[PDB]
């Protein structure tokens, strides 16, 4: 007969793009058990949200947060933003199954230090994740350049057919004991000269579990498109749910060209079913990358192991103060951190507007100085481009970050407002919230949100996050 908390007349969104309902919203456990009318219900907890507007709980479908879960499950950034899920192992690395031998190959030190690298099965993971569990639902991918270098110790090759057998029997073994599908980083040094056959040799595993493929293209530069066939070809020969991450068109002779990112899900052939994501900014983040070097725009040191004097100066600022070339003062750098201010805004608004677009983050969380997407991007999604910039309605955003990517990542019963479903929500005043991180202060919680519960135990309330530790991985479905 009763419940938990009752959220009385808030403007609720489903999730699924629909107008929203001025109405209530009951939860008992972890479920959303009514909604309507509820004054005759009797609940515990009454949460007065007149005026404000209640949404299903934020997916980031970009994240690094393997091992952040692990080491910080009050996971604050994403909280902060309304996020209650995330998905793990992106761009080829995952913290599972992961086996190393004297370090952690680039790009794995994006997740943590090689002494965190625990698991040499996912069941590992898993178990790990369940001691504390955390303020975020975790649904992990397994990183190709993870498995490539648990069976390869020189990674600057194509995989032999014998490696390639090891990997799909690894990955075989991660899908059934949880996770969601493959990713592939094919940019990065140590997968690149996998080819695409390397690629392929996946398909029939994945098909087999019903599992994902996500992909951080080979290049995102001159040759994005033809990138994009690599990730098409997947969808073409197993008929399996491809995701291109963080999709952009990246270098100044390509400004201008996302239409033509657009027009080219046209080639897919018979399958029509490839997705994408994107975070919301004109400036990217990674390792600095002497490949990356330029002067057609600014980029930004974030941390240097070698000059960490140089943290959070301009790239050709360093270069003045050395006297020597932009390249150069990069050799010297090295290794470091660095922002890119190499997309172009309108871009982005067409990418972030493209109906199969959700929004992940793609926040680095072992950055000493992060982007601010780790802590600005989805209310940045609904406070400067929905509600400022006027580029799509709220119900459209709250869509491309709700129910469309519980769908793409078949998430079962999260991210719609429907009785019976999970009670991951968000509480937020639409016309407040807004991103307050930048890229000087980084780190700026956003505004708006007033309330979050994970699977109906709150976890941010009135400016705390809260130690509700009521998050749950997110076991694959597996095949029929
Ligand atoms: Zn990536």
């Amino acid at each position: 007969q009763p419940v938990d908390t009752i959220i009385y007349q808030a403007k609720v969104f489903d999730g699924l793009g629909n107008a929203p309902v001025h109405m209530d919203v009951a939860i008992k456990g972890q479920q959303i058990v009514a909604l309507g009318e509820l004054s005759a219900y009797q609940a515990t907890e009454e949460v007065n949200a007149d005026g404000l507007c209640l949404a299903p709980g934020f997916i980031d479908v970009h994240t690094h947060d393997d091992l952040e879960v692990l080491r910080n499950p009050e996971m604050a950034a994403k909280i902060s933003q309304g996020v209650t899920t995330v998905i793990t192992g992106n761009c080829g690395i995952s913290a599972a199954p992961a086996e190393l031998a004297n370090d952690a190959p680039d790009p794995m030190n994006l997740l943590g230090e090689k002494a965190e690298f625990k698991f040499a099965q996912l069941r590992d993971y898993i178990d790990a994740y369940k001691v504390q569990k955390a303020n975020v639902n975790v649904a992990a991918l397994v990183g190709h350049t993870t498995l490539r270098n648990n069976v390869m110790a020189d990674l600057l090759r194509p995989a032999t057919a014998a490696e390639i057998t090891l990997m799909q029997q690894q990955l075989d073994l991660a899908l059934s004991q949880g996770a969601l599908g493959l990713s592939t980083g094919l940019a990065y040094k140590n997968a690149n000269q996998a080819p695409s056959s390397e690629v392929h040799a996946f398909g029939e595993v994945l098909k087999k579990h019903d599992a994902l493929y996500t992909t951080h293209l080979r290049t995102e530069f001159d040759a994005v498109l033809d990138a994009m066939d690599e990730a098409f070809a997947m969808e073409q020969a197993f008929d399996i749910k491809v995701i291109i991450s963080h999709l952009k068109c990246a270098g100044k002779n390509n400004w201008g060209r996302a239409p033509e990112l657009l027009a080219k899900f046209s080639e897919q052939g018979e399958h029509s079913k490839c997705s994408c994501d994107a975070y919301p900014y004109a400036a990217s983040s990674s390792t600095l990358d002497l490949n990356q070097v330029t002067d057609d725009f600014d980029i930004f040191i974030t941390w240097s192991d070698s000059h960490p004097e140089m943290a959070e100066q301009l790239l050709a600022d360093i270069a003045k103060q050395w006297g020597i070339s932009l390249l150069d003062a990069a050799k010297q750098l090295q290794p470091a951190g660095a922002v890119y201010h190499g997309l172009n805004e309108d871009d982005v608004k067409t990418i972030l507007a493209f109906d199969k677009t959700m929004i992940g983050s793609a926040g680095l969380p072992c950055d000493p100085h992060p982007h601010p997407r780790l802590w600005g991007s989805f209310p940045r999604v609904l406070g400067h481009y929905s509600r400022e910039q006027g580029i799509f309605s709220l119900a459209t955003a709250i869509h491309k970050m709700t129910g469309l990517s519980a769908a793409n990542y078949r998430l079962a019963n999260r991210g719609v407002i429907k009785v019976g479903h999970f009670a991951d929500l968000v509480l937020f005043d639409a016309d407040e919230i807004i991103d307050n991180a930048t890229f000087v202060e980084s780190a700026l919680p956003a505004s708006g949100i007033h309330q979050v519960w994970t699977n109906g135990q709150t976890t941010f309330k009135d400016k705390r996050v809260l130690p509700a530790y009521s998050g749950q991985f997110l076991t694959s479905l597996g095949a029929s």
